């Protein structure tokens, strides 16, 4: 995998032991499985947080909270049982652990059942259940000269008394945490967002919080759709991002401003862009997802595993790193085709570790990972982001100087860079692939039946990191044109299908010397004036439904149309530059495109003006 990368085994099925304590009495007891990875950092003690499946993987088992705790970066632990069950029958269990950490304690949220044999979201009552909360208190010792932790795990305490039995209209059965690692919110609070289910069996996820160290708690009113499972959240720029399992579908991601009184979908960043496997027909995962800040700079890191075998193997766990804008696949974290769901990631001291499930044949053990890799190809991407960045708001605009050509919301920068037959990303996430291009300053020049340059939206795949578009986008670049058309050609849009033929929004340009914008299915009424050698900036939007070409800063005339009827969300096939990359498209577009920038948001008049003004200064050509 990773070069430079390692990893141990230190859950290791049928073989690790752990304090099992019964009617007083405790024995060193074999434990078959460990899943429900959560990993954490507490005042520089590593802790290791997970579910110890005595006798078999299935679920519904006998099954304690097992901890181990480190002082030496994971070269050595220290095994205790946090959490018991209540010992009631062979599958008492306490389930789905989750863990916030605040100063020097460990919280840690359990459901708890005693002898049910079917999985919780198919309960018709809520009998078997509670609800419980354990606070672990770390000490560091630094007596003989060494660092020695412990951790006092104390009772649980249920926390049934905090759900309410009526929700926003709906009758409640149970809840849980959505397992993993939750968060202290910047405001003190401690927060878990939860999965919950009503007396329908539906499934829904809500945010759990408390505003005095845990002793009280309180639900937001707000929730995600139905259907969402295992939430993970994290708190970005004021709001809380909560990512959500869905099985059989996309992972729709929320925002709350608010402690989960409102949730809006992300569907400019981050909701949809997760499949659970290759056709996204399978079942999803648990999924670390944090906020970090590596060398200065505040990101997110994400887990999923790709699930190309399918059901619930979940093999090829996968770790992605964004910033709320670009999203970049760092790679195949598991070994192989090893199967690999449940993960969590710790960034600690600049070093990246993550602990993760392994699975043949339904046993389960926690490898323990050094991302060394990872972490480099994380700051070799993270420094181009910041390069391109600063590169491009340090440019003087022609005013001293103008405003600052503006980085908010840039996604991709199609410019100098390029191989035979790619248009590389400068942002380094995703390319366009090219036919019939000769690489120029800043740029590719196209030519012949096929030619052109794809940027995939839906070809994407499994992972659509540009499913914003569909909902808003400004697309910009600078074309020549270097020979009049047989008949309308193509310079640059969006595509609703893989031909170009459908087209969401899209410039034309024909016989004539007349451009010929395209808004969605309407029929095209061609405009202006163009001429051979001359270089023209042009920038597409679309937002609520509405898209716009602009010409050298100014609105084609009749621009400000609906491209999308109100009762759909469009599947944008690719983008389209300087052809449509089709031979089966008889179109021959002679032409060259320079400095193509794609933004998740539609420019402002000033922003678009500005970038009509600089456009021979963003190339990356020269830097």
């Amino acid at each position: 995998l990773a070069p430079g990368s390692s990893r141990v085994e230190l859950f290791k099925r049928q073989s690790s032991k752990v304090p099992f304590e019964k009617d007083g009495k405790v024995t060193e007891r074999v434990v078959h499985s460990f899943r429900l990875p959560a990993l954490v950092n507490v005042d520089g003690v590593m802790v290791a947080i997970a579910d110890a499946r005595y006798e078999t993987s299935f679920d519904n088992s006998l099954i304690d909270t097992v901890a181990k705790y480190s002082v030496d970066d994971g070269e050595t632990w220290e095994t205790q049982i946090a959490i018991k069950n209540s010992r009631a029958s062979s599958v008492s269990r306490v389930v789905d652990p989750t863990v916030i950490v605040k100063g020097n304690k460990l919280y840690v949220l359990v459901g708890s059942y005693n002898s049910s044999r079917s999985y919780w979201t198919s309960h018709g009552d809520a009998r078997d259940w509670d609800i419980l909360l354990a606070v672990g208190e770390v000490t560091k010792s630094t007596a003989g000269g060494k660092i020695t932790a412990s951790i006092k795990w104390g009772s649980p305490v249920s926390l049934k008394e905090f759900f309410p039995a009526e929700m926003e209209g709906m009758h409640t059965n149970q809840f849980l945490g959505g397992a993993g690692v939750a968060i202290v919110a910047s405001n003190g609070n401690l927060v878990y967002p939860v999965q919950v289910t009503n007396k329908k069996k539906q499934v829904f996820s809500k945010i759990f919080y408390s505003e005095d160290e845990g002793k009280t708690w309180k639900f937001g009113k707000g929730r995600s759709a139905f259907g969402c499972s295992e939430p993970v959240a994290l708190e970005w720029e004021g709001k809380l991002i909560i990512n959500t399992r869905v099985d059989y579908r996309r992972r729709l991601v929320y925002e709350s401003s608010d402690m989960g009184n409102t949730w809006l979908e992300a569907v400019g960043t981050l909701s949809r862009v997760w499949g659970p496997s290759p056709k996204s027909n399978q079942p999803g995962s648990q999924s670390s997802f944090t906020a970090v800040t590596i060398e200065g700079m505040r990101v997110m890191l994400f887990t999923h595993p790709l699930n190309f075998k399918g059901r619930w193997l979940r093999d090829r766990l996968n770790l992605w790193l964004t910033d709320n804008q670009r999203i970049y696949n760092v790679g195949q974290v598991s070994i192989g085709d090893e199967n690999s769901a449940y993960s969590s990631v710790l960034y600690k001291d600049d070093k990246l570790y993550c602990l993760h499930e392994i699975n043949s044949n339904e046993v389960y053990s926690l490898v323990f990972a050094r991302l060394v890799g990872e972490l480099r190809i994380i700051k070799s991407v993270l420094q181009s982001w910041k390069n391109w960045d600063s590169h491009l708001s340090s440019i003087c605009t022609p005013a001293g100087c103008g405003p600052a050509v503006t980085t908010v919301g840039l996604v991709g920068f199609l410019s100098h860079s390029a191989t035979k037959t790619e248009w590389e990303d400068a942002y380094r996430c995703v390319n366009a692939s090219t036919a019939n291009a000769e690489r120029v300053p800043n740029g590719l020049k196209f030519a012949g039946v096929g030619g052109g340059a794809l940027w995939p939206v839906s070809q994407q795949g499994q992972n659509q990191r540009y499913h914003f578009a569909n909902h808003a986008f400004t697309l910009v670049a600078s074309v020549t044109i270097h020979e009049v058309p047989k008949g309308a050609s193509p310079l640059l849009g969006a595509s609703l299908d893989s031909s170009g033929g459908k087209k969401l929004l899209g410039l034309s340009y024909d016989k004539r010397h007349q451009w010929q914008p395209i808004y969605g299915s309407t029929p095209v009424t061609p405009t202006g004036s163009w001429e051979m050698g001359k270089r023209y900036h042009v920038v597409l939007t679309m937002a609520n439904k509405i898209g716009s070409v602009y010409i050298d800063g100014e609105p084609l005339e009749g621009s400000g149309q609906t491209v999308v009827p109100d009762e759909r969300t469009p599947d944008i096939s690719h983008f389209y530059v300087g052809g449509y990359k089709r031979s089966g498209m008889p179109t021959d577009s002679r032409v060259t495109v320079n400095n193509v920038l794609l933004y998740n948001r539609q420019l402002n008049a000033e922003e678009i003006r500005t970038l009509f003004l600089s456009q021979d200064l963003i190339g990356t050509e020269a830097h």
